[PDB]
């Protein structure tokens, strides 16, 4: 898997367990996210964070 980071002009190839790509939004999906990567599960939204995650190479 590849994908994007901060700024998805630049990516990377995912190390051995993170089989997603995510996106971490503060509050809203609507706003710049404010964290990308690789990640092993999806976490879990909560009130402040967001977490939008896909399985495709530079997904995120």
């Amino acid at each position: 898997l590849k994908c994007n980071k901060l700024i998805p002009l630049a990516y990377k190839t995912c190390p051995a367990g993170k089989n997603l790509c995510y996106k971490m939004f503060m509050v809203s999906n609507k706003t710049v996210p404010v964290k990308r990567g690789c990640i092993d599960v999806c976490p879990k939204n909560s009130l402040l964070v967001k977490y939008v995650c896909c399985n495709t190479d530079r997904c995120n």
